[PDB]
């Protein structure tokens, strides 16, 4: 199944990105920091945890399906 | 077909990080406005702008291609 | 095959969302150095260069495979 691994790539991918997407948004947080404080980017915050869980679930329902 | 359905379920992984770097893009962007406005940031706004206007086209194309 | 073009749909989809993701780095660079310099930041240039790596790695490996 060069369909299988393939899938399997583009799996990966995604995972790896997400983990840059990750860091990109510790960036952002860092200059918030600076810039003006946190207190202003809770729901920010929120949106991007709630996206993050949900691109989680996707990978690990992705690797569930993977497996057997 | 485990492997349509899993198709479905990364094509799903890439609509929420989309909605991720879009959350993103605009925590950049109110750091700009408070750091230096943002009239410098039009050519980069149009580079992001250009860059989501091909994903959401592929989404779309996968959604179409899935879609009988 | 609907599945290997849907595929190449999604492979490229993650290529353009790579694109996006740099594009989104740059911004937060430029902000970086107006706020502080960017002395501070080379291991997180290097977490980031070294995830576009990965990332970049795989997509070759996509079409890799996908070729012949």
């Amino acid at each position: 199944s060069g369909i299988v691994q393939q899938q399997n790539n583009l799996l990966r991918a995604i995972e790896a990105q997400q983990h840059l997407l990750q860091a990109t948004v510790w960036g952002i947080k860092q200059l918030q920091a600076r810039s003006g404080g946190r207190g202003g980017w809770m729901e920010w915050d929120r949106e991007i945890n709630n996206y993050t869980s949900l691109i989680h679930s996707l990978i690990e329902e992705s690797q569930n399906q993977q497996e057997k």
